[PDB]
């Protein structure tokens, strides 16, 4: 319960998460990544601006870092 040196007070503004769809099954051989199976979609919480680069998603209440070419972008109509 008790901290002591937190917080987020970083460069960056993000009201909400995003969502995308695991193209691929992968298996964090650490216990810091995330596992998760081609379909499952993953909260990304924590992105960068790289496709090429490692990314921090959630899923079935769980955090852990994952390559972002394993998944992909899902969106609604951007012009309709």
């Amino acid at each position: 319960g008790s901290s002591g040196s937190s917080g987020h007070e970083r460069v960056g503004n993000l009201n909400q998460p995003i969502e995308v769809t695991a193209l691929y099954s992968f298996e964090g051989q650490q216990p810091g990544d995330l596992n998760f199976q081609a379909g499952d979609r993953i909260t990304v919480i924590s992105k960068t601006d790289s496709h090429f680069d490692w990314w921090e998603g959630k899923l079935r209440g769980q955090t852990g870092i994952f390559p972002a070419n394993y998944v992909t972008m899902n969106s609604g109509p951007s012009s309709g």
